[PDB]
């Protein structure tokens, strides 16, 4: 009666490209987070070691969320190492052992870079699909929380 | 002191139109749940088990969604109708066919019916968002969850 | 030695029809239970709200059990909205908000109707397949428990 | 290589708006516990239990808001004096209160809390939609609590 | 260097102490049995809350009776929780037969919880004088049961 | 539309039969705890632990039966005086009892409890097969407990 | 007082015939468990994973069932024999073939062997029910659980 | 045979007893509020450990305040945990505003925990004299809070 | 750059045969363990009953581990009743009820037989694939623990 | 209004109090070590029950030793749980070497549990006089250990 | 007394060669994890769901493995490099192709890449075992877990 | 039928080697708890918590080794006197110790414990590779603990 006949959302390829930008930075952040997690040394090692894993957990869940949102709307994600390295906007993480103080500053900057990407694409994403912007909001919130939890170590008052 | 002095402070009340838009979402979510179980029981053929299991996950989400929408209506002083006669008379989903259906047919059928459910939510979205962005927040989660289900189900039939 | 050769239970279509009768009433009960769960208001709202969800949980598990028992014996269930509405024996649940006292009486009657269907088909089911009657017994027990738990609210002694 | 060679900061007004939500969430939590302990009469147990769920949500909410402030370089103040001095919630009364009275009282004070979030919503959303996302969850959860509590007093 | 070179016997309860814990035990078991009776036979306004709270009371009283009985065993005393002994020696007013209204059950159970607590409070000082470690267990029981009493009786309180 | 425009009630005899099962289940539970506390000697711990599992099953069983009575408009009586006055179980002795004695005693009293359920089974099944379903679960569980306990005393 | 006065009250004792009927059920449940694992390891081809996983669920149920039946025998003073030689010499199930088997073949093979196991339980049912309805209660659960497994497995091969 | 034939009233707290538990309650609630303030606003060396430990302290103080308040209710006393009352009657030194260093927070919170414990220790003997079962709850609180104090203050200890 | 081209461990059939020897003895042990679990009677029945189930749990997990290791290396396990009975090295478990003392000695011997098979094939397995020997070590350790836990019942000191 | 304006110091244990808890600590640690020794080396009739019960005893004694040691820290006292100190200062009779029969182990461990409890009972009143909150923890330990003693010793009881 | 008297006792230090061998294992495990997720998102076609799910299990194991190896390096005073540029420049795995891939293609592709990862571990095994058998213990678990994944994935494509 | 018609026993040297590992594992556990209680200063909480994880691993390890000895007909001695008299670990000091000192002290004593396992490894592996399997897990876990603890004191 209100039933429709069988003959049954299309996202633009630009929209997919915007999600792809978010994806590579989330993957890069997870990879750098693990690097820091392994190679951080010095005062308050353990807290940083543990917090960095929490960050990585969130970034990995986030990248799965974004990639699978792309798939739901029939976009095609690319999370391959070469693509991530070639297209990420995050500054490269330095090699070797790094002091806890250095790691705090480095990782804060890299989180902030990842968040910036999401904030940069937000309005274009929101205009086409507010339901995707919903996921972006959760990511921004969770990442900016991680930034606060990590950077607070270096704050002098 | 910054304390308010009213003895009675009323809550947010939904307009009749708003209540109607959520009612439209509700009946389609319930219908999708009923069709989801029908497919879950009656799917046969290649890759039976995966579809059987995925369809239950879809049903779980749709049932949680219908409860969320109906209870959101109650929170905003609107009154849901999820009775079988109403669902049958007012759902926009194409009817699920009778009897056993092949895995390939079930994939196509259920994908279409999820698409129909999501379309209802997307149709009322802007009007809902305009009156109450907090309800739109719930609609966003529903759209995301359902379109995820659509991908997880439909991909069975997608070739190369 | 005691091994049989490869060349290997058939239920009647009437038996399937009997399970179908149980199925539609279980689904209808779940749908009405949710309606009541949302729309119940008044004294002792919370207990009814919560108990009605427990009833719905049991009825949903029950309808899955029956439908899948049908499938196991190669019967074909029909739990579609139109079929449920057109064939259920349960009295229609009234529209709008209902008082807790009214809901107690209404839902008790609808549980009792569902149980009656199972009791009506029991002997025919038991005669053909005692293993199915086993499931019927569990349902009757669980539903009649729910009836007691709900109706006790209105009992005056 | 697309790699860049980086400080979002809340405006004072934005921080002030979240501070307003915070004190009402904390006050609601304190009032919820007061009601939880002191409610008496017909259907005591349901109210007792539901009020604790309200408090659980409101406490999670206040932590969420305060930590969002921290994330955006704002500084929360959830101290007792500040809460008492700046909360917009009508004062919850002392002593034993009937279930009927508690239902009415708590519904009003939840509604007051939601009103604050609804008042600041548009300004918060204009500056930071990600924070408004949190406000939506709070509005939804609290208005649900209001429905679950107030339905007890509904006549027909 | 400081090692003892003794068999080292454990602390043994006096007959008075044993008797005092036996008194607590029978009232805890009686309360459990009456709690179930009420759990099953309560009817009327707010049935579900009372039905559920009565089971929590029974859970606590059963754990309590086990705790006391095993405390007796630990101190070389012998519990008797048999039906005849409980019926013959409990201080609790008899629970009435048949279906009982929620209002009636609230009043009845509150009274029986209070009777159980009274028994524990009556023996407390004598128990505490001999073995403060056992008084520790009595404190937990008094606290838990008086909590149950408040949670139940508040239903009937009219303000 | 097949929609109808509705009161199963147990006969007094049926209710009486379930009452018989109930008092024996409760008595078994009380005796099980008595044994649980007072058993001593070789293999104490196993018996101590197994007896608690017996009590757990018997308590769940008594609740199941009493609530089945309620479901069918019957009224249980599980009070101490009634249990002592109407139970068919041989009295469990007071004081410390050896593991060997406890095994024999408890097996007898489980068997007595099962015998009651087996005695009323056919009459219960004739009126309500759904209740007999519950009796079967009880018979199975209790006879399992009897086997797990009595095997301790088996000679070869 | 209504207390009985016997010092020794014996339990229910199964007849030799009853003990034999449960023994028949036992060996087929164990054989099904062994064949279930064989198929679980050696299934290859289209939809491998679903069958691999479902076969373990079947094995879990059959193992729980064999324990239930053997322990029911013990409860009724009967003595089970679940040794490999006895199972091999007295099972009624057709032999599972050797080596790797295709998903389609495994579906057909295992369905047949579940059907065989259920047939044994249905064959002894009435004789078991006549002596002890409480044991028949267990048989009912076994039949229901196993026929559910049969449906969940066989549906892979059912076309349209 | 031994069954009582009375309504049997429960144990009722004296006004002094009620007042004493109210004193404990407001300090527990104040400590909770200050604990969250510190949880949010702590910055500097070893932030995370302090952030996390402060939440554990708050968890314990919240459970504690609920326990005390419900103990009051069980004994027919009436708690007041409202913001105005807590602010007006707490004995805790005010927590300062704004971001505070980890070193500062350690010292500040240790002092406020100690103040809370002091209140409990001050009322203890009077509570114990009337109701040892309540003193039982006070012992758990003193133990838990003094543990929290050790776990926090050890950060600033220089050996 | 270090990437290999697409055109990509092969175990000998003798290696597979060695794992097969372990498999049949693990399955036989599980079957005998259940037999003992059901039919053990007498002093300390309960401990033996419970410990025998723990043994069976370990042996069942072990046989799955070995069979699936065979599959991973493209060997083909045979755990069928006839094959197990015809090829197991374990002494037959006796029929009927057995005393706890007898069961202790019997099961200890059968565990020791199963362990002996693993120890006999160890060096040949280790030489070809140390990663498989890794699994053998876990099994030997777990089984010899079970042997100690069971046999200690009969130890007189 | 009622806020204090002080640094507020915590409760500090006297040297006698510290010494008394140290005595409890070494006996709890010794009991744990002997419990494991027995856990590993027990053989004979009813091995499994004893093997398993001995681990439960060790679990309780380890939690107990941690509780006491951290209670010392909370009150500004310093524990010493090192091997040499425990060996040199424990009051427990030495556990014998090699495999021991279940009957022997029951008697041996019962004696060593009783020795541990005796230490706690000996210091109790002095601890209770200074700090009833610590006596609260001692009551839990006495209760738990005497329960373990009953559960173990009952194996050897012949009636 | 048998107590040692040194104030400082150093831990086991890995040779540069040993550190390099574990680094080789690390980059291939990370690369496998990245490719595993790519396949997990982009697989389409017959039996989509099973592969989708199994690929996540593979990713979970590989991620746990990379962490284990990197942390083992840290324990032995070696310094891991799991950065994207390094992984891309030094992994031995063939590149995963772009875009959506069929279930059959993904099975073949991923099996090959697991085989490649395992080959790296087997190549460095003997040199690792020679210096530190405790690290070889970890390599054994990795090889076993990964070859299990290979079987569970590849069996989809194996015919009769 | 391939059915056989059966006593692995450790040599005294093998048993002695496992005894050496056992006493160092127990001593490490006791020292870990001492450090857990008495550590003070900057980053107290992390050290406090990490030391308990070390103790957890070392206790599981000592039980594993002692029970492996039992499995192979050897007899462990984990008594206090024996541990104090035969452990190779440098004595842990009494009294409060700074986090920096505890890091250095505990790292040394973990390294001492690992050294013992590494010293006996080859002899153990030659006789019983299945026991060496357990030693590998212990070496891996303890050296991980050493890294997690010592990293606190690392300069750059
Ligand atoms: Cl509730
Ligand atoms: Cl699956
Ligand atoms: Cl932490
Ligand atoms: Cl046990
Ligand atoms: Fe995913
Ligand atoms: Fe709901
Ligand atoms: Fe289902
Ligand atoms: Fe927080
Ligand atoms: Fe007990
Ligand atoms: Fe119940
Ligand atoms: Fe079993
Ligand atoms: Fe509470
Ligand atoms: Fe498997
Ligand atoms: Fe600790
Ligand atoms: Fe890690
Ligand atoms: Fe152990
Ligand atoms: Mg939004
Ligand atoms: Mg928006
Ligand atoms: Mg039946
Ligand atoms: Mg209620
Ligand atoms: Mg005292
Ligand atoms: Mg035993
Ligand atoms: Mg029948
Ligand atoms: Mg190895
Ligand atoms: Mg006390
Ligand atoms: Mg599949
Ligand atoms: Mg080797
Ligand atoms: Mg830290």
């Amino acid at each position: 009666s209100a039933r429709r006949t069988e003959s049954i959302f299309h996202a633009t390829p630009e929209f997919g490209g915007n999600l792809q930008k978010v994806l590579v930075d989330l993957i890069e952040l997870s990879l750098q987070g693990k690097q820091a997690h392994w190679n951080v040394v010095g005062s308050n090692f353990r807290d940083l070691h543990l917090q960095l894993d929490e960050l990585v957990d969130f970034a990995r869940e986030g990248s799965d969320t974004i990639a699978e949102r792309m798939r739901a709307l029939d976009a095609v994600p690319d999370g391959r190492s070469d693509t991530v390295a070639a297209t990420t906007t995050l500054p490269e993480f330095p090699a070797f052992e790094r002091s806890t103080a250095d790691v705090v500053d480095l990782i804060t900057t890299r989180i902030n870079a990842t968040v910036d990407t999401i904030r940069r694409v937000h309005d274009a994403v929101d205009a086409e699909d507010p339901s995707t912007a919903h996921l972006l909001h959760g990511l921004i919130d969770g990442l900016e929380k991680q930034a606060w939890l990590i950077r607070s170590e270096n704050r002098k008052v």
